[PDB]
């Protein structure tokens, strides 16, 4: 869900608020997305909806009435290191590793302040 | 809380339902608990016990309305590991380390049939 992302990336990024930070940056950090990514980071979150859009043709993701932000699934952040529990099903278990690859993705390329809340004419 | 702490027990017992074997053994496992404990098992249960009994005279845990077994909080198994996430505030993260205590406890004593549902006469 939207809020065991939230805590991936400050797991990953102990000095940031994800919800200010990266809302709303580039073409695809944030709701929605289109267009080229702008940079790396952007291209972070682009992986990251293509991993929830495979996570929907999984017959195991098909019973939640739920969205990939509103399915929770359990991890544990311990020594800046992301864990995606083994009691997940199939479905929470996939989202979980989405989450983490993002939030990993975000911790190692440059954020560009010059593409926050980016103009979507540029998208 | 009590769902975070069965699964705990799975995590490191595999075989296990948890809520059915190691309900109402001895004279601490399970709901309430007085006497001596009959065996080790028992033991880990009453350890377990003051463990909750001291989260209780904690200022950090004097917040929650709800009790230990509904306070939830967050972990992860891995590898039939158990690790209390660190976005656990205070009171959960106490609430964690005493169910993960008593987890491994339950998963290196001998389980005694002989004991189990025992006549609280014996308590
Ligand atoms: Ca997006
Ligand atoms: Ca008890």
């Amino acid at each position: 869900a939207l809020w065991q992302f939230n805590g991936m990336i400050k797991c990953k990024i102990p000095s940031s608020e994800p919800l200010l930070d990266f809302n709303n940056y580039g073409c695809y950090c944030g709701l929605g997305g289109s267009g080229t990514p702008v940079d790396d980071l952007d291209r972070c979150c682009q992986t990251h909806e293509n991993c929830y859009k495979q996570a929907k043709k999984l017959d195991s993701c098909k019973v939640l009435v739920d969205n990939p932000y509103t399915n929770n699934y359990s991890y544990s952040c311990s020594n800046n290191e992301i864990t995606c529990s083994s009691e997940n099903n199939a479905c929470e278990a996939f989202i979980c590793n989405c989450d983490r690859n993002a939030a990993i993705c975000f911790s190692k390329v440059p954020y560009n302040k010059e593409h926050k809340n980016l103009d979507k004419k540029n998208c």
